[PDB]
């Protein structure tokens, strides 16, 4: 047997008390009334998750697989990557990253304190000398917020991560590799090179490039658990194709043998929970490995299915394919063959894929293309998503400070959307005004990495990522309007006419503050008035350093880019 996990029966334990019920304050009702619809996952459901993620993996690897792999390795061989110094790697550590078990924390690391640096060096030396001993990991249940979907409650997802010292060593060995290799190997198919607008451009251009377009998303069941020892060694063989220093080569070999392939699982109480033989969700290579492995399996599956003129877009375990239609029956047939190949590769689907002939109806990375109209009346395509989870998370953040501010990330990613503009902007700017906290920088995450963002910089950030049109879109699609309306009914969110009324108040209060606050009032809330101000390029926008923002995925990888 080739089991993803083996377990001792020891429990996955929490670090602090965990809340599952939505916390309520005086502001909660202004956002939503159906409080019992929002929950957070806790370690209490960890056993249910363990059951779901534990299975035997079988893998049959054919000529299509090896052909694509050869191609990937040929591209990888053009990459030159560098070792990061200790200091460079230390500066990439989030200020609140989990402290080391060895007597120092993330602040000590960021400050280059002697004890941290010395220990990191000792971890590094040990990686070079020893390429066999499994490195310890901690297993935790993630506390994440969702809306109930009777389609009831998700069990908590699991996070598996090594000690802080090792994580700094992972950056040193592989940060440059995971940041540069995937776009070289996968080209335009690598999803994390795109801002949301650029992703939309690629998808729309790809769709228009087909005579008779068909598209489909592919949902792998428990992707991390599907990743085998084979997959992880194949990933390492790809990394090693790069032009690397011998010390980097040795560290990558060692991290592969000792950490990436598998290792002991330890709870928060120091007890042995069992043993992992699949992808660790909390390592630097999580996003890059998943993306490469998904792309490899899917590219080979496309060949097996004989899909005509197909283009892929891959973000970790998330996959969308757009190809040439051969008719509805022939397409259904192709997807069945595609699915069979993926399954043989260890990657069977949760929901079976279905052919889609309307681009707007294809969901990938929880998102879809939709269309609205700019100030001139021109059709504009933009990225959107079902607002349920963003709004459930905003409900939580209304009553509780959290390490990651999802509302702020969601405004950045989904600025052009009806719901981010009318609800998220209005609600959160009301709150920040009330506490006079417009100037206070908040942590958020973009493609897995951590940023400290000042809400007063939102107009310039949005202009840079989405263009000026994000401040003037109107006439959204009836499909998008219905979806938003359905979500508001479900969660008990006030109707859009109430948000319009509130936004006029927010806009006025922001304008009354002048400076950056007034720019926010002017640009972010121009949709809320009949008396529309003239929106011109903001000078500060061109000065914003937004490099590294949409380059690569770092989910689980403990990266701070501020
Ligand atoms: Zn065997």
């Amino acid at each position: 047997h080739h089991m993803s996990y083996t377990w001792t029966g020891a429990l996955i334990t929490p670090c602090a008390a965990e809340e599952s019920k939505l916390p309520i304050n005086a502001l909660s009702n202004s956002l939503l009334r159906h409080h019992n619809m929002v929950y957070a996952t806790t370690s209490r459901s960890a056993g249910l998750r363990q059951k779901k993620v534990t299975f035997d993996r079988l893998q049959v690897l054919d000529d299509h697989y090896r052909d694509v792999l050869k191609e990937m390795k040929a591209k990888a061989s053009t990459v030159k990557a560098k070792l990061l110094s200790v200091e460079e790697a230390c500066k990439l550590t989030p200020p609140h990253s989990a402290k080391s078990k060895f007597g120092y924390g993330a602040k000590d690391v960021r400050n280059l304190s002697s004890k941290a640096v010395n220990h990191i060096h000792s971890v590094w030396k040990d990686l070079l000398e020893d390429t066999v001993t499994p490195i310890d990991t901690t297993i935790m249940a993630k506390n994440e917020v969702f809306c109930v979907q009777p389609e009831g409650r998700k069990p908590a997802r699991l996070i598996v991560f090594p000690d802080l010292g090792v994580r700094v060593c992972e950056k040193m060995a592989l940060y440059d590799v995971v940041s540069t290799l995937p776009q070289v190997v996968m080209g335009s198919s690598y999803g994390f090179q795109y801002s949301p607008g650029q992703r939309v451009e690629f998808l729309v251009n790809t769709w228009k490039s087909k005579k008779n377009p068909m598209g489909f998303s592919y949902d792998t069941r428990c992707f991390d658990s599907t990743v085998t020892e084979n997959d992880i060694r194949v990933e390492e063989s790809i990394y090693q194709c790069c032009d690397l220093a011998p010390e980097a080569r040795q560290a990558i070999k060692s991290l592969t043998e000792r950490l990436y392939i598998g290792g002991p699982l330890t709870n928060s109480k120091g007890q042995n929970c069992g043993y992992r033989r699949c992808r660790a969700s909390g390592v630097l290579t999580t996003s890059c490995g998943n993306t490469l492995t998904c792309y490899l399996k899917a590219s080979a599956a496309c060949r097996a299915a004989k899909l005509q003129d197909c283009t892929m877009l891959v973000n970790g375990d998330d996959l969308v394919v757009i190809c040439e239609s051969a008719g509805t029956q022939e397409d259904a047939a192709s997807l069945r063959v595609f699915t069979e190949a993926m399954t043989r590769y260890s990657a069977p689907p949760g929901d079976p894929p279905q052919p889609e002939y309307d681009l707007e109806l294809i969901t990938s990375c929880s998102s879809n293309v939709s269309v609205a109209h700019d100030a001139s009346g021109k059709r504009v395509y933009y990225l959107t998503r079902d607002p349920t989870t963003p709004l459930a998370r905003a409900a939580w953040e209304t009553a509780r400070h959290t390490p990651v501010n999802s509302w702020l990330g969601n405004i950045i990613m989904y600025a052009p959307t009806l719901w981010a503009r009318m609800i998220l902007m209005t609600h959160f700017f009301s709150i920040l005004l009330a506490q006079e906290q417009l100037e206070k920088a908040l942590d958020c995450q973009i493609y897995g990495a951590c940023y400290s963002i000042e809400p007063l910089d939102l107009p310039q950030i949005i202009e840079r990522l989405h263009g000026l049109s994000a401040f003037s879109l109107h006439s959204y699609s009836p499909g998008e309007i219905n979806r938003v309306a359905s979500c508001l009914r479900k969660l008990g969110v006030p109707p859009l006419r109430v948000w319009r009324h509130r936004a006029r108040s927010v806009r006025a209060r922001l304008l009354s503050q002048g400076g950056r606050a007034a720019t926010c009032g002017k640009y972010l809330f121009n949709w809320a008035v009949k008396t529309k101000l003239k929106l011109t390029p903001i000078p500060a926008a061109s000065r914003l350093d937004l490099s590294g923002w949409f380059v690569a995925g770092y989910s689980g990888g403990d990266i701070y880019h501020s």
